[PDB]
């Protein structure tokens, strides 16, 4: 029975948003007591899962770097299982894993459009959660492969449902957010509504919550297809619609998924993960 005050101190970061109107903490460097959390979770003997997809040239361009960095920085001190989804297992980079890390790898069907490869992840993750992840871990994170861990990404990020603030918009107002604005889409968020602009590159929670996130998001994806419309920012638009309707119990600051192209302002004290430079001309095969 862990209590927020037991590990979260918002006063440590007075210059940023540390609490939502629905009482959810926004985890910033300096606000968390990882030692207290590590002991707490270690006593419960938790295991944390991490899913990552790599289809096409994303495999050669990002998978090794992602996995090598995850091995070194993700939930260190706790049992972790990496779930790798690739369309070609023969191109799977097999790196050496460290203490408390293991993995499995699954061959998936490569969708023709990169937009569907990104969106289909929602369906696939749900299938795997029901098939086995729900029986293997206490918490699960789903991440994009085009990024790299830079420092400790630990238990301070765990929660029922966890959302990530997108680096470029954490200081902007909702009406400036690139939410889906067409009412015909299931991801529609009207102007005048919205809390934050979440990044689909990182989200997680308990297997139960993530199953609901991926389900619902995929239902919206399929609905739009039936109405001959596709969200401008695909699964990210749908994920934002979901988190608006079902508020996350925990949010991570941009320090947990930073884009160095922005530079490094005062608010970003310690980067835990950074974006890989975009290389669409090579890794994507369609507009
Ligand atoms: O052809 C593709 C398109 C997408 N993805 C996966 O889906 C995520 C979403 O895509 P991307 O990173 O290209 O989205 P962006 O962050 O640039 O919007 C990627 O990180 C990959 O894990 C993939 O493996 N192959
Ligand atoms: O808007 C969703 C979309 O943002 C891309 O990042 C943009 C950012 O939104 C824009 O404000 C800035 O000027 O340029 C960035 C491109 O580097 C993300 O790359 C994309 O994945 C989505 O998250
Ligand atoms: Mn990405």
């Amino acid at each position: 029975k862990l209590k927020l005050s037991d590990w979260f101190n918002p006063f440590k970061r007075p210059e940023v948003v540390t609490m939502t109107k629905w009482k959810a903490p926004v985890v910033w460097e300096g606000t968390y007591n990882r030692a207290v959390l590590d002991n707490y979770y270690a006593k419960q003997k938790i295991t944390v899962g991490l899913t990552v997809f790599a289809v096409g040239r994303y495999i050669e361009h990002y998978l090794e770097e992602f996995l090598t960095s995850a091995n070194k920085h993700f939930m260190v001190g706790h049992p972790v299982i990496f779930y790798i989804m690739v369309d070609d297992v023969s191109r799977m980079p097999l790196i050496e894993l460290g203490p408390l890390r293991s993995f499995k790898v699954f061959k998936i069907k490569p969708e023709k459009r990169w937009q569907d490869i990104s969106m289909m992840r929602m369906k696939t993750i749900g299938e795997h959660i029901v098939a086995h992840i729900q029986h293997e871990v206490d918490f699960l994170f789903c991440m994009d492969v085009d990024q790299v861990f830079q420092d400790k990404f630990g238990v301070e990020t765990l929660g029922e449902s966890v959302a990530q603030l997108q680096a470029w918009w954490y200081k902007a107002d909702p009406n400036d957010f690139t939410y889906e604005r067409r009412k015909e889409s299931a991801a529609y968020i009207p102007f005048g509504e919205g809390d934050f602009y979440y990044h689909a590159a990182i989200f997680g929670g308990t297997p139960t919550q993530v199953l609901n996130i991926t389900q619902e998001c995929f239902k919206g994806i399929l609905k739009d297809k039936k109405n001959d419309i596709e969200a401008q920012w695909h699964d990210q638009s749908h994920l934002n619609k979901y988190f608006l309707l079902n508020k996350p119990t925990k949010i991570l600051s941009p320090e947990y998924c930073w884009d160095y192209h922005i530079g490094l302002p005062a608010d970003i004290k310690l980067v835990k993960m950074s974006w890989q430079t975009k290389e669409y001309n090579v890794v994507r095969n369609n507009v």
